[PDB]
Order: structure tokens, then sequence, then C-alpha cells
């Protein structure tokens, strides 16, 4: 509910390396475009391989035995994370406003959702810093055996544009809690907010080199991180397509540890006994949240025969009702899509939907004639074999599906190489308990959707990812287990 | 459906101490009665304080730093518990016959349920023996910190008669897996099967004095254990009143650790939307299982008012057809109560129910003319103020209660000093999820009853207990935690 | 290093109940005496049983199903704890000054040690609030099984006078992190600091009733808590003597869960290969810390033959060197003892030491003639059979012991009903590894002493206590495990 | 000292698929050679991609939702793994004889070490099967949240020849305990013992297609598994170079999860204050154990300069007396290398060491004239730049290095792309504690070597691996975590 800053000052537009604001070696820059107007907000440094090298070198120095970062109490890593949270909260209006400027998401979402979870993810992992225990192990023989939960080391972190601050949090927070150093490559489309955050990292007191931020393109900077021979781990969030190239690059370089957080085509499933009104609203936001550009979006809405006409009819009405407009307006629900390419990609899929024989129920075209706005779009009578049913559209397009039986809707929902998330809406206990086992997805929701918090481990089955972020389970990926085994004069229980 | 052994060889009738069969210092015996016939089976050693002191010395010595049992690999404690389970399997028919002889439960229970769980509990904890890890802890300062999950030491174990072999296993399996030594005091009513198990403990290869079994009366042998200045821990399963005393003896003697597993007045709650046929059957067996002598018996049946009369009629029907008879007949559903005293107590409670204004619906008197059999009894119209509603009857009496609202039946189910168990029957997701929170009991079942296995932590809220047994959580009471904190020259993460 | 407030305003001197400052029902008060001058600082409310009843009633209302405290996110319990930390830090000079006024400990200790650990313990458990997970359990049959880690409920907490704020932290922080409500009875000798803290609890935003503070006497208020029929748990820190009465009272009342943190006579053990200078200094502070009034104080210093004369000689010199005086002076190392009784108790033990044939090497008498100061006192040639060797003196008296062999010093160190802590000083690996297994104490230190932090579980073997505080292990005592078990239509791995 | 079986019956020479013995689709075989004699033993089926596809279909079907293996109690997966261990015990002499026949290791190794660990690993993981718990998570909002520790699914398992039975067990035991299905590709050099184990898997009672064993070449059969679009996970133990490829095949195919257990150049480090006799013996056996063909072989021996010459002379002495000969002679300490190719490779490295300027001290050529035997070889004067210092020789060659300072030898021990293991020999507490932190390897030993058991997480830093095997930590790679988040009507703590 506070009011935003409509023309924020953007002091930070350079590379953040070893706590110093820095131009690319090449001195090159590249523009970021405000998607609500189509106009150039400003220019940021265009980092390439040579800048990744400087960043990796600094993060390596910060990770070396006896560095300040390695020697500080685990609890001091906690306090630093906690202070960062406090700084984010202090500058919450600014940060959420900058997010809306650069990303285009509504300011209500940006302030009340994104920034809130950013603050929480930093606070949450602040708490884990000194509670991530190893084991003492009653092994055979005259031994004292235990494990250390050491950091894995220099982590390369690559994130997308859909939730810039949140995706940065998800990566930085657990990596820092566990004592790693970071070289992070943020999306080309949304470089600004992450840079203001790096100023807060400096203000918070993190040693130089522990966090380094690189703005630039994916195939240049990013491939440089994935391919780098002195990066111990890459944590990648992005398209399934690019995921394939990251795991390859790891095998091609130095066998760096890999976590992948990838695409999805997540099914919401409404049984006939569900609270209709609630299921229609949840499935509606399941897809339309963040202008359809959420990775775990409910992008296939499956609906039982007995209730499909009513469900369809109310869903259409909700799409038509959703406020589209300037995201700085408090009641805007859908901002523009992120850029020209994403915008045309989505209109292309709308066109494709119709060519394939899917029934267009509303929208289906540009909204207005400035920026990259698209009318909320719903498709009826979609079938499993259609391109719009199999591929990640990543936009405000809701395809509806009809089903009769439980066995059928399980098979159809799981018949995909994706497996990021899934949801069921039902009043019945046994049905809900069965769906939680049957659906092949990293997160299964019951009578809700998109409830991903700092506490909840999150990741794909199959080609939606490899490994888990958030919660206690999110720490494993940032941990290199060492087993210490010591000969003792006598063992006793 | 295997065949029982009737009137079999019973060599073990003495105290098991430091792996040698011994009578009490005073040379006394006491009789044990077959509840089916009413006839004395044999006499058994009558342990008192001087015998307990003997057993405590044996336990203390087997637990001394450097002993075989302390120095042994944790995995070998595993292999021993597993050998024990193999031996119980080999002699399964003999033990199931012996329990039925001495306690009175049907051979179909004794063989298929009791003995199966006994094997499973030695087997389950055999596996925990070498997996119960301490922690490495990234504390402040220039320190390596870790914890050892050491055994507490000499553990006094006092069990009841209702599941003589199961209760012995619930005690011995976790205690030995964590490497303690045991002085066990078996119930006076059911001494025989626990002594035969002791012969297998010896055959398995447990060092002398690790397990020490004592037969005797509670006020002498039990109280010597609870009051002993060299018992490190008491684990007690029995009556709430005796539990009060056990806790007082620990405070009056040596501040030994105390786990208490006490009585219940556990409610089964049947909502309007439940599967009627299933709910009737489940709540019938919740009470009458093991002749109403189960600690977690569903000894109050609360039923929603719209389905009350239907549930009532079906419940009386099912009580009228329960097969009462000789427990060696493979199809007897109900054996005799365990001794004269228990039999008369339950008859007293039937009478009491009638004088309080509760409607007797069936049974309500002795069955037959030899042994200690009671007809399955059901009461209707029961109120919360009645003594049969408040007190643990511990026999074949099923009181039925009527409720209208959710909020009313939670208050009434929880309005008791007890909290061992509870159960709900419903098809509704939301209602099930609310009751699992709202009911104050250590185990809440949904659409089932009495499902307590080696994996499931079991114990009481309020005066139904202190601590938990079974599962990983059952290991905590048998652990003394030692923190070890060592100056190191330089700490790195 | 900041300067203290020498005459702090003491606005809070009443009972804290349901967020309201409150006189005892009786309107009675009792004085607290400044131990450095012998003069009455002021009067606080004298709570008795009737005031405990009002406190318990309020904490019960705050714990009821659907209360604000029970419904708030676990993470909001974290934030509240974290804000409390922030408030303690804000008012750190005041609080540490008030502690020195009422307790008499040096302001350097009070500020740099006590207050620091108070801030950390609140911050540490703030982090645990939303990370204390239960289990999902792959049990036998067609079941979904999991455990809830519910709060145990209304916790009675009774603490001593030696570290008023710290002992309050150790109790409040984990109890609140896990969602319990509290009725706390603080020591009669040191009521003031805990009351200022309760104002911070209110300022932080904790719901009314969640924390209640009672000032008053042990046998009146305190026994009332231990004996209370609606208190679910008592956590007691105090004398072993009173511990016995708490566990009794629990058995005598409602079987409330009991944790006991009791006395000690902890041995430090210096082997011949230890860094002499360092061992002399560590063993010196091991006892003399907090004027000898630390519970885990190294109150028996065992020293190897080859090095005893040198060790003795340097230890004596350190005792004589230790600055005694006004605790508000920055370089004071030893303040006065807490009150007249403790003061004479210690001088009594000094007298007793000499009567028993122990060799007085320095001090042995009052220091000056105002307040309750005692000269640092060391005894040579102490033997295991002397009263000064067996009993908790709780003052600035260091007895030295000589030993030859490792087996011997193990037996002598463990030959006591106490077992709170222990320490060894040695350069040798195998020796250190052996001592960590052999010594029967809840904390074993290697080449240091008194390193107890929020991370490190802490408690007695034998009659030094029952259960553990601090670290992850500190949460178990404040947890009531509930096992939920649900019948499902089909189980799959 | 039990007696081996020479030239025994070997019925199993084909593929094990869906519990039926089958040849390859192409009907081809390949030979296996006895490294002792040099003579062909028998021929074995040559699996290729079409055979793998067959095996993947069998694994996929046994893993389908609702199958016997999915629906089975976790505890029964336990009991099956345990039956398997009983059967391996029954046929222990036959298997130990068969491993010695096919691989060449001494029967004293094969019987007493290898087979013992195999039994222990099936036994250890049998116990984990029903104890691998997920979590209940007190997340934000009106939600019950929990995790399921589901199996990842079809697991491709590729093992080497150096410990044919041990490596098979390290793979199958954890994977089956967590309820996966397996397609295993056994080494071409050592196919026989793994097929006999398959006969016991069938006798134990594992459902069809749960375990599927394939004999064949790496580039065909191995690569079909790593590249298959329906294998969910690859676990690979072998060479670093092949590990690179495995990681690339996963990225190029279906983003299957990858665990890699790769090569080493693990250093043993002997400080001046170490037990000389013990250190010589330990570092000698660290290298020559299993004929120098142990992944974690102590293949660099760094020795403090003050004790260098003494250590050198004693080490050559111990190399000169190692009993080289027929591995059925019970007292042979060293069998032959495994095949022609390995034999020539190691001879090449001996020669290479001489041309680089390293002093040959003993052996350094073929032993005898039949089979593939090499004399124990030691080099002195070795430098870090030499190829024998950098490359994994994987045979009976012990390079000796000289160091002065602590800081120097950590840098040099860590200066490698490898990090499987390391070890220190010292009596000093502080020095041991520093090395356990400072060395970059997944296992650090202190005053021992090669102590890897079922309890101890094992794996590489850097290019020695990704992830860990053995212990509780080894279960994580075989787990797909599912978060389940359910709307509830009211949340209470
Ligand atoms: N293990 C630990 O964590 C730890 C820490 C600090 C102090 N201590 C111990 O505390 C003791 C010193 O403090 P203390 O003298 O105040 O001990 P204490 O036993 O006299 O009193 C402790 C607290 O309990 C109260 N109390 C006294 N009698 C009571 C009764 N009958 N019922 C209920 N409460 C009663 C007191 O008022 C006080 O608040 C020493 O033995 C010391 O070793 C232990
Ligand atoms: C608030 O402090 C305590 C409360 C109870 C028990 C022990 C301590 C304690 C004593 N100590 C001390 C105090 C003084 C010394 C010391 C030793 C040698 C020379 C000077 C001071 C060491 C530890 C600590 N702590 C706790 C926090 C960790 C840091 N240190
Ligand atoms: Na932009
Ligand atoms: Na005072």
């Amino acid at each position: 509910l506070p009011s935003p800053i409509l023309n924020p000052d953007i002091p930070y537009n350079q590379l953040f390396i070893n706590n110093e604001w820095q131009d690319a070696v090449s001195k090159k820059t590249f523009p970021t475009v405000n998607p609500t107007t189509g106009e150039v907000i400003g220019h940021v440094a265009e980092g390439d391989r040579a800048d990744v090298d400087r960043a990796v070198k600094a993060a390596r120095e910060a990770f070396r035995l006896g560095s300040p970062w390695r020697r500080m109490d685990a609890s001091e890593r906690g306090r630093l994370l906690n202070r960062l949270a406090d700084l984010v909260e202090r500058d919450r209006v600014y940060l959420a406003s900058l997010e809306t400027l650069d990303n285009g998401k509504p300011f209500q979402e940006s302030y009340a959702l994104d920034l809130d979870e950013v603050i929480k993810v930093y606070r949450y992992f602040a708490g884990w810093a000194d509670k991530w225990h190893g084991k003492t192990i009653p092994m055979d023989g005259q031994h004292f055996c235990f494990t250390r939960h050491e950091p894995v080391g220099v982590c390369g972190q690559i994130i997308p544009w859909n939730f810039p601050l949140v995706m940065q949090g998800w990566k930085l927070a657990p990596a820092l809690a566990t004592g790693n150093t970071v070289v992070m490559k943020v999306a080309e489309q949304t470089p600004l907010s992450a840079l203001y955050l790096a100023s807060l990292i400096k203000e918070a007191g993190f040693p130089p080199g522990v966090v380094n931020i690189i703005t630039g393109y994916g195939p240049t900077a990013g491939a440089a991180i994935a391919q780098h021979m002195d990066v111990d781990k890459v944590a990648f969030t992005g398209s399934t397509e690019v995921g394939h190239l990251i795991q390859k690059a790891a095998g091609d370089s130095n066998l760096k540890r890999v976590t992948l957080e990838l695409g999805g085509k997540s099914p919401s499933i409404v049984l006939a006994d569900a609270d209709m009104e609630h299921a229609v609203e949840q499935c509606h936001e399941a897809l339309f949240f963040n202008m359809g550009q959420c990775c775990c979006a409910g992008s296939r809405t499956f609906v039982e025969e007995s209730i499909y006409n009513e469900f369809l009819e109310r869903t259409v009405e909700k799409a038509k009702q959703r406020k589209v407009g300037n995201p700085f307006e408090l009641d805007t629900q859908q901002g523009p899509q992120v850029d020209k390419e994403q915008f045309e990609r989505v209109l292309g899929y709308i066109q494709l939907g119709q060519k394939e024989g899917a029934k267009l129920l509303c929208g289906g075209e540009r909204f207005g004639e400035r920026g990259f706005f698209i009318k909320p779009t719903v498709f009826g009578g979609v079938q499993d074999d259609m391109r719009i049913a199999k591929e990640e559209i990543f936009g405000p397009v809701q395809p509806l599906f009809k089903f009769k039986k439980i066995e059928e809707v399980v098979e159809r929902a799981n018949n995909t190489r994706y497996g990021l998330a899934a949801a069921v809406f039902t009043r019945d206990l046994d049905k809900a308990m069965y769906f939680t086992q049957a659906l092949q997805a990293g997160t299964v929701w019951v009578n809700t959707y998109n409830i991903v918090t700092c506490h909840t481990p999150f990741g794909g089955f199959k080609e939606s990812g490899n490994g888990r972020e958030l919660g206690e389970d999110g720490l494993k990926a940032y941990t290199e287990v060492k087993t210490v085994t010591i000969k003792v004069p006598q063992k006793n229980s």
C-alpha cells in the first residue's frame, strides 16, 4: 500500500567486483528498456568472459583458507545476512519501484509479494548459517568419525528476469549462509535491481569478493561462468533448453557441481467436488500471476466433465475482468510482458493455438499500442498433442482441458518431460492424498497454488531441474561434505 | 493359519541375571494362573530388592568403560538385535502359544499381530544401532565442537501384562541399540514369555549383565529399581497412578531420567460424512482389541447425532457376534481378562454404568463358568460426567456418546487428564486436517485405529506420559548427550 | 568498553502478568540488596501462589487453540525474538549496568560477556523458530504418517541469581521459538534486570500472556509453579538439592515434563605436556569466573606430578594478582559475592578447608569491610575425601589436586554424583580423544574452559541435571511430539 | 584362515534382465582372462544399446506407480536387502574365490576385507530403508507442508573392476533401500562375481526388473545408459576422463541426475612427531593395498625432512618383503594387475619415472613370467612437476616426497585437480585439527588410511567427484524430494 517512486534515481549501472563499481574491460555498455513504454531507461556495463575472470579471481581470493570470510563465525555470516534483510526493508519502496520500472510487474506485486519474500529468504537463511550441522558417526573399529559441512567454494549463479530480486535471493542467501563466495550473472533484461542490492551487500559489511555481480548476455557472460575452470559450482535458473548446455559445460570444463532450476508446464487439476469459486480464482492466478511469466505457473488447467462448462465460463469472465495497465497504478493486475521478443513469442503462440484448432475464448491480441501489453487470453477445448499444450508459452494464455477419470488425468498431467509443479482442487481426503503421491512434480499443491516460501524446498522432476532450492534441503547443493576419520586408542559407546 | 502348541514345556521360571538362571535370595516363588481355565500353571521366582541390587551390579559392570558391550562396534549391537529377531522367528509358534497360555489373548492375535510386531521391533532398532548420529556444530570462536550420543547407562525397565512380549521389545530394542544395559521387571501376571525371550538373548550372544530380567511384585521389585541410587534411567509403562510414584522415586533417590508410558481414555470420533460400515468396524475393534486391555483403546466412541442411531444399532450387532471362547481356537476373537482382580474390576464398572443412568445394550455379565470371560458390553446415552466416561475401565465395555458440533466434540474429547490417543473418521480433507491439530493426544489416527508400529513414535500428552517410545524419537530417552568443545589453532568454515 | 550508568533509574519493580505491571495480591514487597555496598537498592513485588495462579491462567489463555500466539507463523515468532535481541542491544549499557548493580558481577563481564550471550541466544533461537521440523515416516501398511513438533504448552521456568539475564535467555528463547507460553520465577536475590527485560518483551510485540515474570521466594512462588496442576512443563536451573524437590513435585502434581539444570563440581585436568602458562590461566578463570559462582566452574583443578609445584606456584600468584573491587570499575575482575548468606557460606568452607587439613596458600578471609567481598583463595594438597573436595562451595576458592596416572585421574574426576562439566589440557591427540570419551560430564572441554554458547548443548550427567539446553538439542524439551497416522487408498514410495 | 575353491563351477555368464538370463540381441560374447595365469576363463554376454533398452524397459516397469516394488513396505525392501546379505554370507567362500579368480586380488583380501564389507553394506542399508524420513515444515500461511523422500526412479549404475563386488554393493544397497530400480553395467575386465550376485538377488525375492545387470564394453553399453532418454539417474564410478563424458551425456540426453566417483592422487603426509613404525606401515599399505589399484590409494607419500632418510630406508625394506605370488596362497600380499593393458601402463610409468630424474629404489620391473605381476616399486627424490607425481598410476609404485613446513605441504598436497582422499600422521592435537580442515579431499584420515566403511560418506572434491556415497549422506543422490503444500482451515503450532 505505500506509493512508489515514479522516477527513481539509478546510481548503480556498473559491474560489482571485489566491492568496487567497475566498467567492463571492453568499456562496452548495453541498454535496458522499460517494457511499459518501450523506451530506454539507461545503460549498464556489458560484462564478457574477461570480466567474469576478474570476478572469479576475486571470489577465489575471498574463499581462500584463512580469509576473513572463511574465518568468521558462522553466526557472523548470519548477522550479515540479517543486516542485508534490514537494509532491503529500509529501501523496500525504492527496490520494488526499480523492479517495476525494469521488469514491468505490478508495483503491488513487486512491493507486497516480491520484496516481502526477498526480505524473508535473507532472514530465513541468516538463521541457517550457524545451524547446518554435520555428523559424528559410530563407525566400525577404533575410530572417531565425523563430517564437516564445508562450503563448496566459488559458486557461479545464473538467474532469469521474471523475479529479479527474488531469484537473486534464492541463490545468494543459502550460498552465503553456508560460507561460499559468489559470481552472479543477472538477466540482460533486468540488470538494475540486483545492482542496487549489491550496494546493500557492501553497506551490510560483507568482505570484498564474497559477492560479485556481472551484467551481460547469456552466451558471453554466463557461458563464461558455466565454462570456467576455477568455478566450483554453477547454480542455474532458466530455460530447460539452456539447462542442457549448462550440464554439458560442466562436463566440458572441470566437473563443477550443478544445480538446475528449469522450465515447466505445470498442471492444476480441479475435481468435481472442489469449491468452484475458489478453484476458478486459484487456477486463474495460477497462470496469470506475473503476467504468465512464473516458472511454476499453472499453465495447463485440467477440469472434470461435470463442472467444465461452468468453470470455463467463470474463467473467461475472470480473464476479461483482470486489470491491465501501467504497473505503477495500485490496482493494475497485469503489467506488460518483459520485452519485444517475449511479447511476439506469446502472440506467436496465440496464433499457433488457433491454427492448431484450439478455441479462442477471449483476448488473443495486443492490448493498446504502446509497450508490450497483451490481453488476458483463454483457450477452450485444448488437446494434449497441441504445441500450446506441450511447450512453455510463458505468457497470459490459459488453456483449459477436460477429463473424466482420475487414472486418465494423472497420465495426461505426467505425460511431459516437465515436472516443476502441480496442483489439485478437491474436498475429498483420499483423492488429495492419492494425487500427492501420483503427480510427478517437485511441488504438489492441494487447494492452493504458488505457495513457495523460504521454508519450502523447490525444484523439478525430470527436465524441470536437478536439485532443490529453499528450505533446509536447499543447503545440500552449497555443501561439500568432508569425512574426517581419526584412529583412537580405545572406542567406547 | 498355523497350529498352536497346547500345554508345552516351560523350563524358564527363575531370574535372569548376568546370563545365569537364579532364584531370589529368599528362595521364594509366586504362582501364575491360566486365565482360560482358572488353574495355576507353574510357580516363578519372586524377586525383591536384594535381587534387584544383584541385577544392578551386573548391569553396571557390563556398562563399565572398557567392557565388551561398550567397546563393541555399534553395528555389532545391530547384528545381535537382528540375531535375536531371527531366533524369535524360529521359535515363533512356541512364544505365541506361551503368551496366549499366560495372558489369555487369542492365538490369532498372539501369532499374527503380537509376535509379528516383536520381530519387527528388534529388526527395526537393530538398524538404528549404527545410524544414531551426533552433530558437528559450527560454534563461535576458535573451536571444533561436536556431540556424542552416548548411552544413559543402567536402565530400569518396568512393563505391564497386556502385551508381555511387545512391551518387552518396545523397551529392550531401543535401549540396547543405543548401547545401554537393562534391568527389566516383568509384570507379575505374565512372567513366562519374557523369561523364554531371555534364553534367546543368551543364545544370540549378548554379553553377561547387558540384559537382566526380574520376576516379582511391583511394590517390592519395581520400587527397588525406581528407588535405586545406581540406576541411571527408569522407563515405566503402566498405570497413571503408579507413574506418579515412579516420578517421585526418581526425585527421592538419584535424579534418574524418567520416561512414562501411562493410561488412556482415548476417543474415537465419527463424523456424519464418514464411511459408516468402516467406522463401525474400526471403532468396535478399537475398543475390543485384546479384550479391551489396550492402553490406546478407543474407550470413548463419539458419534455425530444425524448418524447416531444407525451407528448404535450396527455397533451392538457387531458386539453381539464377537467370538468369545478358548484363545487356542483359531477364530476366537475374544479371550478371557487376565486375572481374578481385573475380571471383578470390569464387572464393577459394568454395574456402575447401570446405576449412573447409562443404557445397557448388550452383554454386561460373565460369559460361561470357567476362567475370567466377560460378554462384550456396549452402553448408549453415556454422558461426560459419568465415572465410566472418565475412568480407564480396561476391559470389554464400549461407551457411546452423541455430539452435534465440531467445536463441542474437540472440547469433550480433550476434557480429560489423559491424552494417549485419538481418532477421527471422515472423508473431508479440511475436517481431518483440523482434528489432527486440535486433538490432544500423542497419536491421532484418521480413518483407522491402533496402527502403532516400530516406526511410529508413541506416547502420552498430559498424564498419559512423559516422552516417546518407538521410531527415531524413541532413541532420545536412551541417549546421554555429551558436548565436546576443543580449542583449535585456526577455524575455517 | 563503554562507560556504565552508575545510578540507573529502575522503573520496573512489579509483577509482569498478561503484559501488565502488577502488585502481588498481598501487596507485599521485599528488598533487593546491592552486594558491593550492603545497602537496599529498592523493593519488588513479593509474588506467592495466588500470583502464580493469575500468571498461569494468563499463559494458558495465550496458549489456547486459535490464540494469536498459536496461529502466528513460526517465522513471526522468529521476528519477535529477533526484535527482542535488537531491543537488548539498544539498551545494552543500561541492562549490563543494572545487572552489575543487583548481582555484583564486574561491568566488563556484564557488558562484554553476559549481555553479548543474551543477545546471541535470542538471535540464535529466533532462527530455529521456523526450522524445527517433524518427520514424514514410511511406515508399514496403507498409511501416511508424520509427526508434528507441537509446543508442550505452559512452561514454568525457575532460574538462579548467578547470571540473571543469561539464565532468563536460556529459558525464554527456546521456549518461545517452539511456541510455548511462560511463567518464569526469577531469583529473589536478582529480580531487577529480568523485569526491565519483560518491558522489552512488551515493546517487541509479544502477545499478552505469552511471557509472565514472577518475583518472589523459592519455597512460596516457584514451589507454586512446580506444584501447579495446569503447568505442563517445569524447566529448573538451581541447586541439586532443590532439583530433587522439583522432580518430586512433578510426580506429586500432574506429571509435568521436567528439565533440570543443577549443580556441579567440575574437574579441570592438566596433563604434563600442556602449555603451562595457558593451562594456569584457563584453570584460574575456570574457577574464578563470576566470583566462583558459575555452575560449570572448574572447582577441582587436577594437576600431574611432574608439573604440580610450578603449576601451584603460578596459580597462587594469579589469585593474588586478580583485581578485587567496585564492579563498576572497568578493570575489576572480582566483584562481591551475591549476598550475606552466600558470603558466610564461602568463608565457612574456607574455615572447613583448614580444619580438614587442606593447606591455605593465599586469601582465606574477607576483603575489606564493606559489602560481601572475599579474597581469592587457593588450597594446596586437597584430597578426595574432604568436604571442600566433594561439595559445591560456589565461591572464589580453588582447590588443587595432584595425580600420577591417567586411569587414576579419570576415576577420581568421575567419582562424584555431579557431572556438569569437565576439562583436559594436553598437547597430545590420543590423550585428548581418550579423555573426551572417559570423563562423565555433559560438556568436556579440550584446552579451554567455559565455552558455552547458544550452539552448544549444555547439561548434567547424573545429579548435575536431566536434559539439555541450548543448541538444536535444547528444543526437544519444549516439544510435545504428536504422531499423525492417516489411512490412504494406495501407498507408493 | 578358511580354504579357497580353485577352478569352480561358473554357471552365470549372461545378462540379467527382468529376473531372467538372456544373451545379447546380437548373440555375441566376449572373453575374460585370469590375470594370474594369463589364460581365458570363459566368455560372457556382450551387451549393447538394444540390450540396455531392454533393461531400461524392465526397470521402468518395475518402477511404475502401483507396481509390487513401489507399493511394498519400505521395511520389506529392508528385509530383502538383509536376506541378500545372509545369502552372500552363505556363499561367501565361493564369491571370494570367484573375485580372486577374475580380478586377481589375494584370497586373504577377497575373503576377509572385500566380502566382509559387501555383507556389511547390504546389511547397513537394509536398516536405512525404513528410516529415511522427510520433513513436516512450519511454513508461512494457512498451510500444512511436508516433504516426501521419493525414489529418483530408473538408476543407471556403472562400476569399475578394482573391487567388483564392493562397488556393486556401494551402488545397489543405497539405491534399493530408497526404492529405485537399477540397470547396472559391470566392468568388462571383471564380469563374473556380479552375475553370481544377481542369482542371489533373484533367490532373495526381489521383484522382476528391480535389478538388471549388463556385461559389456563402456563405449557401447555404458554410453547407452548415460545417453538414454528414460534413465532418471546415472551413478558412475570410474576414471575422471570418463566422468567428464558421463556428465556430458546427461546434458545431451535428458538431464538425468549424476553422481560421479572418480580418480585420485591422494597424499599421505607424515610429520616429524609421528609414530615412525606405524606411519611407514600405514603409508606402505595405503599405496600397495589391492596391488595399487585402490581409487583412494595414498599414491603420494610426503615426509618431513628431519625423518626422511629413516622413513625412506624402512619403506624400501617393507616394499622388498611384500609377498608377491598366486592370490590363492593364503599369505600372498600382492596378486597380479588386472589385464595386459593395465600391466603395460604401469610398466610405462615406472620407465617414465626414471627418465624424469626420480631415483628408483627397488623393484621396477615384471615379477616372474606368467600373468601380470609387477615388483613393488618405490621412487625417492620425487618432485611435484613430474608426471608420476601428477597422473594416477593405479599400480604398485610409491613416490616419496620431502617437505619442510606445514604450509608448504598443504599447498602441495592440494595442488592437484584431484581430491578423493588425504591422510596425516602426527601425535599433536593442534596439527591434526589443522590438517583435517586444510586438506582438500572428501575423506581425511588421521593416523590411519583406507578406513572406508558402510557408515562413512565417501567421494571427491574437485575432479575426484560429484556427490557422496555410503552413510546417510549417500541416500540423498537416490532421492527425489517432493514438497506437498496443502491449504488448511486454521493453522495452529
Ligand atoms: N546447570 C546450570 O545450568 C546452572 C546454571 C546456573 C546455576 N546453577 C546452579 O544453581 C545453584 C545456585 O543458584 P541458587 O542458589 O539460587 O539455587 P536454588 O536451588 O536455591 O534456587 C534456584 C531458584 O529456585 C528457587 N527455589 C528455591 N527453593 C525452591 C523450591 N523449594 N521450589 C521451587 N523453587 C525454589 C529460587 O528462588 C531460585 O529462583 C548452584 O547449585 C548452581 O550450580 C546451575
Ligand atoms: C555469559 O558467560 C557464561 C555463562 C555461563 C557459563 C560460561 C560463560 C562463559 C565464560 N566465558 C569465559 C570467560 C572468561 C574467559 C577467560 C579465560 C582466560 C583469561 C581471561 C578470560 C574464558 C571464557 C565465556 N562464556 C560464554 C560465552 C563464550 C565466551 N566465554
Ligand atoms: Na528492462
Ligand atoms: Na541483589
